[PDB]
C-alpha cells in the first residue's frame, strides 16, 4: 500500500525520515575539484531522499523542480554541519576529506563560506542536536526554501513536521516552554542557512566554469531520469 504525508504518525514520519538518509560518501582521490566532485556524487543521492521525503512526489513534477533548485545548496550545507558536529574548528567533508580553516584559506572567498560553516555546527554542537532532529530540519529546507490548494498542501505537511519536532521534544521531557523555545532555536538557525547558501551560490558565480550551478533543466532532467532507476 501507499501511505499518504498527512496521516503518518510522529514515529511514523521520523521513521520513514530516517530511511530515506543518504549515505557517507568519500571524496574520490586539488581542493576545488575534490569539493566540486563530492558535491556532485551528493546530488544523485539527495534525488533518491527528496523522492521519499513524505509529501514530495503529491507535488507536481514542476514544483519537485523549484523546490530542489531553491534547497540543494541549503541541503547539502545541513548534511555538511551535522556531521561537523564531533570535530571543532574542522569540516568533515568525507572521512577522507576533513578539511580545517587554514585549508579553506587556499581557495579565494572560500573562508567567509568555510567559517560560517564552523559557526553553525558549533550551534548545533552547543544545541546538541539530534538525529532525529536533524532529519525533520532537512525535509523542511526542502519543503519551505522555494515557497515563494497544493501550496496549502505543503504548508500541512509542513505543519507534520513540526508536530514531529515537538512529539520529540516532549519524549525528550521538556516542558511546553522549553519545546516552543527549542522549536524557535533550531528553526532561527534555517534562516542562517539560507543565508549561507545565498553567499555559497555568489561565491560559485564569482568562477570562471558555466555550469558549476545545477539549473532548472539539469534538475527536471535528474528527477525525470530517476523514473528509470532500477529499484
Ligand atoms: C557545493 C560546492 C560546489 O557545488 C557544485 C555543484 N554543482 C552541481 C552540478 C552542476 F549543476 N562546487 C564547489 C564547491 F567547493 C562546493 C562546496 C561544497 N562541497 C560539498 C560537498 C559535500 C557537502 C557540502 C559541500 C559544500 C559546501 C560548500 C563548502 N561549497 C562551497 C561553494 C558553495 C562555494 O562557496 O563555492
Amino acid at each position: 500500500g501507499s501511505h499518504m504525508a498527512l496521516s503518518l504518525t510522529a514515529d511514523q514520519m521520523v521513521s520513514a525520515l530516517l530511511d530515506a538518509e543518504p549515505p557517507i560518501l568519500y571524496s574520490e582521490y586539488s581542493m576545488m575539484g575534490l569539493l566540486t566532485n563530492l558535491a556532485d556524487r551528493e546530488l544523485v543521492h539527495m534525488i533518491n531522499w527528496a523522492k521519499r521525503v513524505p509529501g514530495f512526489v503529491d507535488l507536481t513534477l514542476h514544483d519537485q523542480v523549484h523546490l530542489l533548485e531553491s534547497a540543494w545548496l541549503e541541503i547539502l550545507m545541513i548534511g555538511l554541519v551535522w556531521r561537523s558536529m564531533e570535530h571543532p574548528g574542522k569540516l568533515l567533508f568525507a572521512p577522507n576529506l576533513l578539511l580545517d580553516r587554514n585549508q579553506g584559506k587556499s581557495v579565494e572567498g572560500m573562508v567567509e563560506i568555510f567559517d560560517m560553516l564552523l559557526a553553525t555546527s558549533s550551534r548545533f554542537r552547543m544545541m546538541n542536536l539530534q538525529g532525529e532532529e536533524f532529519v525533520c530540519l532537512k525535509s523542511i529546507i526542502l519543503l519551505n526554501s522555494g515557497v515563494y490548494e497544493e501550496k496549502d498542501h505543503i504548508h500541512r505537511v509542513l505543519d507534520k513536521i513540526t508536530d514531529t519536532l515537538i512529539h520529540l521534544m516532549a519524549k525528550a521531557g521538556l516542558t511546553l516552554q522549553q519545546q516552543h523555545q527549542r522549536l524557535a532555536q533550531l528553526l532561527l538557525i534555517l534562516s542562517h542557512i539560507r543565508h549561507m547558501s545565498n553567499k555559497g551560490m555568489e561565491h560559485l558565480y564569482s568562477m570562471k566554469s558555466k555550469n558549476v550551478v545545477p539549473s532548472y533543466d539539469l534538475l527536471l532532467e535528474m528527477l525525470d531520469a530517476h523514473r528509470l532507476h532500477a529499484p
